[PDB]
């Protein structure tokens, strides 16, 4: 997983 500043979220 990468965090996303973007949208606040986890990305897997």
């Amino acid at each position: 997983k990468t965090w996303n500043p973007a949208t606040g979220k986890w990305t897997e």
